[PDB]
């Protein structure tokens, strides 16, 4: 069998590359990074420039923590905990800004946080798809600990005007979290413009291997551990540092860049392709904004279908895909996606939609 | 070169059966467990097998859990974060009881939660390197909302009386958490025996993946999540699976196990060899109890040098291990060592020993 791969924004293939590069480190540079003798100090240079990649896939400066993690959802507790120890709690600045958008790691901690009392307002989403920054200047408080909004959405591939948010957050006094899982790899990415402290990325979302991710920290900004033991990462997450999957992601930082124009030009292309060629289909209209979306992502709906059916039967077909919010479907390239496997989807999509329409 | 390995406290060579099964997720099975799809269902199965593996290791029962994280660190933050929410917030149950043995990820812990005024008492450690039991009795408070006291001391190789910790936590009321990180793979683990309510441990210690470990959770125990975010782990610890290190960990626990009786035997008596030899040297006392030790530690100390000085020599004779508290120097073997292997460290040792004295 010839099976296609279209659930990028559920997980991604490790590159090949990726694979490679970290494979000695399954194998004989096996050192505990912290240990003083050569098993450890042999690992030191991969890692050094595992984080170099890191730094410049984000346009972090060397003054500024990329702090290696388990994962995005890590990140997002970590940020949020973190500031509720230091701004609700010891700063009384009980109040934190997000979206109804955001990841269920960042709302659920937020449910939490609101368990022990904090105020969290959850900016509703517009008829356009996103939020408009406006919506968050309106909701900064004096009490405003943290604005926390994801950079595209992984939903429907929507972008977020973070920077924008970015600004009004420097004029107002308040720390910045963008989670940025879904954009990495997929629109260029910059903390500096952003007006970052904190930002969150997941390497399985660019080919990297599950179980590691980042957490960008602004310079001078403090964020209580939420795993204390303090060795690592100067302190700021304690753990044997996972040499391999640093090692993987750092790769995948780098080729995932590299391949932004790739993903512009060629993916996109490749997306816009699948899209046009479904929406010939009869009430198949796309979800949310077309405009201000990262360029592998397009959730369509169709009309008399359930999201879940339609996948199911596509499954069987041997394409991969899944649902969003309303159900509907949602198709994620990446670069490793080619016009064959696309026009295959056509086809295979449009059969199965007549196909189930009579019930 | 001929470079010799005796640092297993600090971290350990990947199996190459732990890393032959790992591959494949690395290579074509990358979907995310989650996914409804085949690419996610197809992973179902190894997962599965990984956690019976898991689950026969620590002779946990079906209604307990063994959840995934992403290293020990992360567990006994959990552990000790989870337990002050649900205990000594709204329980009021204000009071932890641990040693001064404890691994730094608990300690570091402990503090932090003093910091926001829990009382921790931290035991005193006896003439006999080891804690009591009778020293947790008298500590359990009223107030008292856990115990933590890790299995084996990974400075020492020392066993703890977990057990009988076990029944006066049972016979008291209390939250029993033992950290087992040193204990895996080098003496028999058994949570019925023990009634941990939670047990800590982390592969890279018995030959799989740094970046992984687990936390037993009994039947009925809560235990508010770490990571928020809920939908992994039946919402205990939430995070997209890593497919790969789970699988691997699984194989790991497995061959750990299988490798007790060799552990026992062989490397012991590798471990006894290495001991005699150096103890014939002058005013090398070894460095506590010498008979509830797990079977692959020594701390040696050398009368008159540093152990940074030994440690640095035994490097540049292609040889790794590490200090301990008086400082001393920690040798800790594996089943990948020989008596080749040890006869030359004696050799090397003594050499260095003989060579560094006269200052
Ligand atoms: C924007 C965003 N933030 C955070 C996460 C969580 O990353 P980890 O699971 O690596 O912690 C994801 C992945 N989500 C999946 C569940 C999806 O979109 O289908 C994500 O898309
Ligand atoms: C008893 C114990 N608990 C917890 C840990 C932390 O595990 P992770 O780093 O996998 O979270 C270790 C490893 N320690 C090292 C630093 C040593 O003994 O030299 C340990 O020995
Ligand atoms: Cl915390
Ligand atoms: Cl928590």
């Amino acid at each position: 069998v010839q099976r296609i791969y279209l659930d990028n924004n559920a997980t991604t293939r490790i590159d090949p590359k990726v694979k490679e590069i970290m494979d000695p480190f399954l194998r004989d540079h096996y050192g505990n990074p912290s240990s003083l003798h050569q098993f450890g100090t042999e690992t030191h240079p991969a890692i050094a420039e595992a984080l170099d990649k890191l730094y410049k896939g984000i346009n972090a400066r060397d003054i500024d923590d990329v702090i290696i993690t388990s994962c995005a959802t890590e990140s997002n507790n970590w940020v949020l905990k973190g500031v509720y120890f230091d701004e609700c709690l010891k700063k009384g600045k009980n109040h934190i800004v997000t979206t109804v958008a955001e990841h269920p790691a960042v709302r659920s901690t937020c449910n939490f946080l609101e368990s022990l009392g904090v105020e969290v307002t959850y900016l509703p989403i517009n008829e356009h798809g996103s939020i408009t920054a406006e919506q968050v200047r309106e909701a900064i408080t004096e009490k405003t600990a943290l604005v926390s909004v994801m950079w595209a959405n992984n939903e429907t591939g929507l972008i977020f005007p973070i920077e924008e948010i970015g600004a009004i957050c420097k004029e107002k006094g308040v720390l910045f979290h963008t989670d940025a899982v879904q954009a990495i790899g997929k629109i260029p990415v910059d903390v500096l413009k952003a007006n970052a402290d904190f930002l969150s990325f997941s390497a399985h979302k660019f080919h990297g291997p599950k179980g590691i991710g980042g957490l960008y920290i602004r310079s001078g900004v403090g964020l209580t551990p939420l795993f204390h033991g303090g060795e690592h990462m100067n302190g700021r997450r304690s753990g044997t540092l996972n040499v391999p999957y640093i090692v993987g992601m750092g790769e995948a930082m780098k080729l995932a860049v590299e391949h932004l124009d790739y993903e512009k030009e060629v993916v996109g292309k490749l997306r816009d392709k699948l899209e046009e060629a479904l929406l010939k289909i009869p009430d198949v209209m796309v979800v949310g904004d077309r405009i201000h979306r990262v360029p592998n992502t397009t959730l369509v709906s169709v009309r008399g279908i359930e999201g879940e059916a339609m996948l199911w039967d596509l499954n069987r077909s041997n394409i991969a895909a899944s649902t969003g919010s309303a159900t509907a479907i949602r198709l994620s390239l990446s670069r490793f996606n080619t016009e064959a496997e696309i026009d295959k989807t056509i086809e295979v999509f449009s059969q199965a939609a007549v196909r189930l329409r009579n019930i």
